[PDB]
């Protein structure tokens, strides 16, 4: 139903705060946008699943396993026998948080071979990265997934813009994602993500709706030519890692669930997910149904 | 007077018991054969240089650091503007030990033009391993400064056999292991690393010495055909991860402070600093030189 494509890695998240040079303890857990909103659009009871590629290393095993548990579909995620498992060092604590990602990685080194179009064919809406766009053949591979499908389902493209990502090839950066939207009917994207990319000539807009994340204070949605700001629930946050996937996997949800979009009724379904998840530790945060339906705004939609 | 060029990295390594598809935490330390020979040397009292590279990023000005508070001449260490510093998942324990090691890493992308001759013009002893040979350009590089300085410096060479590094590649592994000990003064190996290395039709024994580990039991010491067995001091190990490089920095001090290759006060002195590092925790197990004087074996030689 809901099929995603891109990055999926293994976190390895700092234990102590401090910068990456002095952290002794590191805490690895599944990541990787794509994988963290298939998690999300799994717990809100609607079939997903994932296509991106692991090494065949004991890395790769692990990201199987743990999503497998999640109920995400499996089949599309390819090993890779030459390629190790995509790992990334975070430290998420502090004023400045920080990554050192290692590009020579498995998900960046996808083929046509690799993808499995029965998965991607069967989907309403078909969700693709941005970071898993840094690097061919994956960049390539991926833009021609979402241009041949394009028309037959929705196409959802996060702007998680990564600059460090891009150092020395920033020009076709913007040709990259400037075409990715492009073919998006909806697209994700924090206000400072917009703001950058305008100041490009970008234009940071879905062709059926356009959602920009104002932190913690809340969202915002676009429809053509209407503006509908939604102020966050009041919450006291653990943890807000997963809220942008969260959010994410909610706002495809509320889509394909609710025929009309009733940016009212998916703009309370999104921010009450959104929320909610900032109970929840870790990349994958998002709420389970059972226990959204003790509200209104999701009984709605779920 | 001692230098060592090989790879240098991180060692994630496992906290915890089990397979490193399940190991939730890892702890960061220094690592690398040739570096942990590098520091070994440095705390015996003699100075050491390391010939290395690292990725700009935190986790090489990390590296630099440790290296540089164990005083190792860190100025051969050069920056990769591309690729990442050098990282190795390990599980230490079990009776089946395991790794999962990155190859595109900056220690095997090694050009001539980062190697610093000068301190190769000082070094009366260079010490390199066969794992930085397992990947171009760095194989090439090493093999070429090895040549050139031949004949001005002594080699010394550890075998350090690791088949995995090698895999679809074996033949040309038997070609530079044996160009590699042909090239050598000084070769040191396990029983296990000669006979696998025999039954290949390479011969293990360096020009003017060689260093055969038996383990716990002990180690062996040969020169033409005079040939000393060295039984083990009689310890109770606490960690035996750096036994190997502590016992061949031993050996190369030994080599360079005793006038003549008296095999017997270079055997005691190894044995004893080999036996005592197998009470310190990690791959910097060497003792330092303040910790020896106490001992006759060692007042000899430092
Ligand atoms: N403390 C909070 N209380 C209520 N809602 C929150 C809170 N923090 C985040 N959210 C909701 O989750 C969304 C996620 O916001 P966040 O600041 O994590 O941006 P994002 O889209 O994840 O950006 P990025 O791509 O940089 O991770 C917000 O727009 C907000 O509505
Ligand atoms: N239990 C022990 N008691 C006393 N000495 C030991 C013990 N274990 C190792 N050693 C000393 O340290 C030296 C290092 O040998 P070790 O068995 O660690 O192999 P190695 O040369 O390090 O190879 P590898 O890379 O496979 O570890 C030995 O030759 C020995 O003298």
């Amino acid at each position: 139903l809901i099929a995603s494509i891109g990055e999926l890695l293994i976190d390895l998240i700092s234990v102590e705060e401090g910068d990456l040079k002095d952290v002794r303890l590191f805490e690895k857990h599944p990541g990787g946008a794509p994988a963290n909103v298939a998690v999300g659009v799994s717990r809100l009871g609607v079939k997903s699943s994932l296509i991106s590629k692991v090494g065949n290393d004991p890395f790769g095993e692990y990201l199987i396993e743990e999503l497998s548990k999640e109920n995400v579909d499996t089949r599309g995620i390819v090993k890779d026998e030459k390629k190790h498992t995509g790992i990334v060092f975070v430290q998420l604590k502090g004023a400045s948080p920080s990554f050192l990602l290692y590009d020579d990685v498995a998900y960046f080194n996808m083929t046509l071979n690799d993808i499995n179009w029965d998965i991607v064919e069967e989907a309403k809406i078909v969700n693709f990265g941005s970071v898993i766009l840094a690097r061919n053949p994956s960049r390539e591979t991926v833009m021609k997934v979402i241009k041949k499908i394009k028309g037959s389902s929705l196409i959802a493209f996060d702007v998680n813009l990564r600059l460090d990502l891009w150092r020395g090839q920033e020009e076709e950066m913007i040709k990259v994602l400037e075409e990715s939207i492009k073919l998006a009917d909806i697209v994700k994207a924090s206000e400072e993500e917009v703001l950058y990319l305008e100041n490009q000539g970008v234009e940071v807009k879905g062709s059926m709706l356009t959602a920009i994340t104002l932190g913690p204070k809340g969202f915002r949605l676009i429809k053509n030519e209407t503006v509908v700001d939604v102020p966050s629930y009041n919450v006291n946050p653990l943890d807000t890692t997963g809220a942008g996937d969260a959010f994410m996997a909610a706002l495809l949800v509320g889509i394909l669930k609710l025929k009309g979009l009733d940016l009212l009724k998916l703009g309370k379904f999104a921010n009450l997910v959104a929320a909610l998840s900032t109970q929840k530790r870790g990349a994958w945060s998002t709420p389970r149904k059972d226990e959204l339906l003790k509200y209104k705004e999701a009984r709605e939609v779920l």
